[PDB]
């Protein structure tokens, strides 16, 4: 869509950021996103949800 | 919510139907549910969203 939002998330194996990833859905604490044709459900702490602020 | 949508789902680690569970999203061919606590990724095929037809 056109707020083209964008998450960085965490993975409990690597203390490492992965995506960007596609952000589908928010709540009950957690974010469900899409990376490389993957649904995953992060919990809230580690995602970052990432927006052009400008446009 | 009168309409007191549940859902009934297969998953990977046995081959039958689970729930009741909590509806928290439907899309990219997945329903996103809550159950136990846990949060669930199931296909659309393997979702039976059910609601009151009585009331």
């Amino acid at each position: 869509k056109i707020q083209n939002f964008r998450v960085y998330y965490r993975d409990s194996r690597n203390s490492l950021w992965k995506g960007p990833a596609k952000l589908l859905w928010k709540g009950e604490g957690a974010v469900v996103i899409q990376d490389n044709s993957d649904i995953k459900v992060v919990p809230r702490r580690k995602a970052k949800i990432i927006r052009d602020y400008g446009k």
